[PDB]
C-alpha cells in the first residue's frame, strides 16, 4: 500500500497525532521497537532509492512484518518528517571487536528545540529503546547506561547494562548526515524486539534478554523453544 501516516501509527500503537515534542519522539521510537522486529530472514527477497517505498510500507506496516536497518528506519524517517521533525540520516559502522564496513548501518538523527538526538528502531542487537542525546554525557534507559563518546572523528554510541563494562555499538561521522540521505544509499537469521523494559534478541540459537538492565542469554536446543521464542519476538507487543 502507499504510504499513510495514520495506518503507521495504528500499527505501532500509537494514537492519533501526538505533536511534535520529545515526549512524543521517545514514544513513537519505543512503540515502534516494541511493535516493529528487527527481522532478516527475508531481506534478500527486497533488494536502495530503487525500492520503492511503498514497497517497505507494504511489507512492514500493511502486512505486519519486520524488517532491516534500511526498511524501518527509512520508513521511520518518513513518518517523522511527515509528523514536523527535523530528521537527517547517517550511516554508521557497527562493532562486529572491530568497526565493519563504514556506511554498513543506516540510522536517523533529529534535532529538536536546539539538541540533538539518535534515532534507531532498526538495530537487531541491544540498543537504546529510547532516543539518545548526541552527548558524551551518560544518559540511563530502564536500568542500561549509554553515551555517544567521540574517538578519533567519529561519534561512538556505548551501552554499559548491569554486570558489564562499557561496550561500543557502532561509531558514525555526524557531519555526514543528510536530510535526503536515503536517496543515496548503496547467512545467521537475526530477529529481536523491545519490550516495556528491555529488549529480546534471537541470533541463529542464541537467545539474549535484558529486563531493566539484566542480561540473561542461553542457546537454545529444543525445536519448541526456538519456535516460541521466534513467536513471541514477532508477535511484537
Ligand atoms: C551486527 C549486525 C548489524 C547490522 N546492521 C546488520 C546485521 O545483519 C548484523
Amino acid at each position: 500500500h502507499m504510504f499513510d501516516v495514520a495506518k503507521y501509527l495504528r500499527r505501532i500503537g500509537v494514537e492519533g497525532t501526538p505533536p511534535p515534542t520529545l515526549d512524543t519522539l521517545r514514544h513513537l521510537h519505543k512503540r515502534h521497537l516494541m511493535a516493529v522486529p528487527y527481522d532478516n530472514s527475508t531481506a534478500p527477497d527486497r533488494l536502495l532509492t530503487n525500492v520503492p517505498l511503498d514497497l517497505v510500507f507494504g511489507h512492514v506496516v500493511t502486512e505486519g512484518h519486520g524488517g532491516v536497518c534500511y526498511e524501518l528506519n527509512r520508513l521511520f524517517h518518513t513518518l517523522l518528517a511527515e509528523l514536523g521533525y527535523d530528521v537527517r540520516m547517517v550511516a554508521a559502522a557497527v562493532r562486529q571487536g572491530t568497526f565493519g564496513p563504514e556506511r554498513e548501518h543506516t540510522f536517523d538523527l533529529v534535532h529538536l528545540d536546539g539538541r540533538t538526538h539518535l534515532v534507531d528502531v532498526g538495530f537487531p542487537g541491544p540498543s537504546y529503546s529510547e532516543p539518545l542525546y548526541l552527548s558524551e554525557e551518560e544518559q540511563h534507559q530502564y536500568g542500561c547506561s549509554y553515551r555517544v563518546t567521540e574517538h578519533d572523528g567519529y561519534r561512538v554510541v556505548e551501552r554499559r547494562p548491569k554486570g558489564s563494562d562499557w561496550q561500543p555499538v557502532y561509531r558514525f561521522r555526524p557531519e555526514l548526515a543528510d536530510p535526503s540521505g536515503w536517496d543515496a544509499v548503496r547467512g545467521t537469521t537475526f530477529r529481536s524486539r523491545a519490550t516495556d523494559n528491555g529488549k529480546i534478541v534471537l541470533i541463529g540459537r542464541r537467545y539474549f534478554t535484558v529486563e531493566d538492565g539484566v542480561e540473561r542469554t542461553k542457546v537454545l536446543v529444543k525445536a519448541d523453544e526456538f519456535q516460541d521464542v521466534v513467536d513471541l519476538i514477532l508477535a511484537g507487543a
